[PDB]
């Protein structure tokens, strides 16, 4: 089978000499490959779940062999419930091999063609080529693993046993099913986006050349409400979005959000677009909208965390240092589990409210002086394809990017506080990173002029190459903020999808109306001054709740961290 030529990753080759980072890398490679071939575990929420499961398995295998002192394994060897019972080592003491067995078994269980009968519905739409391409990745990873892989060792066998428990417990086979779901048209309501109202896909994935059939995608409408949570200790809720329920009277906020959406998120050439060239770059930088050779946001978030992990490591040797191994195993488990639960709660709230995307909101507004029936957004980029930009197939409120980012970066901030600097947990840190390149703007990936060719390196395919932009950031607080506002620049999210407008924008004397500069561009608050303090009401619940994705992710990370990475009590699972 012709292996797909993958473009080079911008990262020091030394990172992969550490076996914890190496297995994270294999996970990221499978993420970008399934999104290129249309294999299993695609989309933002399930792709995050895959990495959370990989890192829990790695975490409990490693720490069972090299017992920690500050915390314990996620699961326990002494639990009464067989489902949450961790296997015992019994003499196995090679952590490298135990981690290899756990990582390999988990990734194989997740990406293998379902031989266990359960294929219909759950994955009855994935070609054999997809499975074969992912298999090649798994096969060569065995040969590239630092220190090699000994499948015959007891430690390796133990790790496999560890992955089995986690796989049985947390795998959600029908997680992304949409069967039975249909939008309900109306003001503020999500429906198929007007530039991609229907797509034509093969009737048989094994014959991608016709016949095709009409398909309308609704991404994981039942997941958030039915799936098992990983480590959260309660259910998380957001305030009703402007225009709906208890906040249906918040019309000045809504109308101004419509204004900001047009100015900041329109197509490049529209006379109404006020976004600057730099802001367009900040918008594309954080995309990772499930594109060919790129994958989803959790992939990028891990790429950033690898850099942070290595930049702030306690010891200089990446290959043979149990201190570095332990630090990385713990960090990635915390970050990826937080990313998984953020995906769950952002999806639960997305489909609870079914709030429409800005493209439809602006076009269908209905008022002659507020909407633009012909507006076009910069959009989510269809990188490495000759397709046009699109609107992700799921509700707007809250933003998945914003929630993932709040969780991932608040976790990094809780983990490194007192080690890299000192700050109050709800205030800006000093976790700086440099030489950070996004694959959306690396001087290699591009917008093609003809269909993508999976047998040729991307460099040999005609298109407009994305400018290479090397960035430096001063804090994880900045990372969290830019990640969220990037979606406003693409025009795929409303301001309140990221956070309360009051917390991120500059106020004017007019309530709910914010500042714009000379060229009518929105002015944001300096990162150092931002505090996510504005909360709102819910019609069905008493109390004040966070507004938008960032504050939601932040609360998810704090809860998990504060409870020391402990399973969600079986009592409160759906
Ligand atoms: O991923 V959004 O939900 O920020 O499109």
């Amino acid at each position: 089978v012709t292996p797909i030529p993958l473009p080079k990753i911008d990262e020091p080759e030394e990172y992969n000499t550490n076996y914890i980072l190496f297995w994270n890398h294999v996970g990221l490679e499978l993420n970008r490959v399934t999104h290129t071939v249309g294999g299993p575990l695609t989309g933002p929420p399930l792709s995050a779940r895959a990495l959370g499961m990989l890192h829990l398995a790695i975490h409990d295998a490693y720490f069972s062999i090299c017992p920690p002192t500050d915390f314990t394994t996620f699961l326990s060897p002494d639990t009464e419930n067989a489902a949450y019972r961790l296997p015992s080592p019994n003499g196995a003491n090679d952590a490298r091999q135990a981690v290899a067995g756990a990582a390999l078994k988990m990734l194989s269980s997740l990406y293998m063609k379902p031989v266990e009968q359960p294929n219909p519905n759950p994955g009855a739409n994935i070609s054999d080529n997809a499975y074969a391409q992912l298999g090649l990745v798994l096969d060569r990873s065995v040969l590239e693993a630092p220190g090699g892989v000994d499948r015959e060792s007891a430690s390796f066998m133990f790790g496999e046993d560890v992955a089995d428990v986690f796989f049985a417990l947390l795998n959600d086979p029908r997680g992304a099913s949409q069967e039975g779901y249909h939008p309900t048209p109306g003001r503020y309501k999500f429906d198929d986006e007007p530039t991609h109202p229907v797509v034509l896909i093969p009737v048989d994935p094994n014959n991608p050349n016709g016949p095709k059939m009409p398909f309308r995608q609704y991404h994981a409408p039942f997941y958030g409400k039915t799936t098992k949570r990983f480590a959260t200790q309660s259910e998380h809720f957001l305030a009703d979005p402007p225009g709906l329920r208890s906040n249906a009277d918040e019309t000045a906020e809504y109308d101004d959000a419509v204004r900001v959406a047009i100015a900041m998120g329109g197509a490049q050439a529209l006379n109404s677009t006020k976004r600057s060239p730099w802001q367009t770059a900040q918008g594309l930088y954080w995309a990772y909208d499930g594109s060919n050779l790129i994958g989803t946001p959790p992939r990028f978030y891990n790429q950033i965390v690898r850099r942070i992990a290595v930049t702030y490591k306690k010891e200089e040797d990446l290959a043979n240092s149990e201190v570095n191994n332990a630090d990385f195993a713990r960090l990635f488990a915390l970050v990826d589990v937080a990313c998984t639960d953020a995906g769950i709660f952002s999806w639960k709230e997305k489909w609870e409210f079914e709030f429409w995307r800005p493209l439809s909101g602006v076009r269908d507004d209905g008022r002659p002086d507020h909407g633009d029936p012909f507006w076009l957004t910069l959009g989510a980029p269809a990188t490495n394809t000759n397709d046009i930009p699109f609107k992700p197939p799921f509700p707007a409120y809250p933003s998945g990017h914003a929630t993932f980012g709040g969780a991932v970066f608040q976790m990094v901030r809780r983990y490194y506080n007192g080690r890299v600097g000192t700050w109050k947990d709800d205030e800006p840190d000093n976790i700086a990173i440099d030489m950070m390149i996004s694959e959306e703007l690396n001087g290699v990936n591009r917008d093609l002029r003809q269909p993508y060719d999976p047998t040729a390196p991307i460099e040999d395919q005609p298109g407009i190459v994305r400018t290479r932009i090397v960035r430096h950031f001063d804090s994880a607080w900045e990372l969290m903020f830019e990640n969220a506002i990037s979606r406003i620049f693409l025009g795929v999210h409303w301001r309140f999808d990221a956070a309360a407008a009051r917390d991120i924008l500059i106020p004017t004397t007019t309530k709910d109306v914010y500042a714009v500069d000379n060229n009518g561009a929105t002015v944001f608050q300096n990162v150092e001054d931002i505090r996510y303090t504005t909360r709102g009401t819910r019609e069905d619940e008493e109390g004040l709740f966070p507004i938008g994705g960032v504050p939601l992710g932040i609360e998810i990370a704090d809860e998990i961290f504060n409870n020391g990475l402990k399973p969600t009590p079986p009592e409160i699972q759906p």
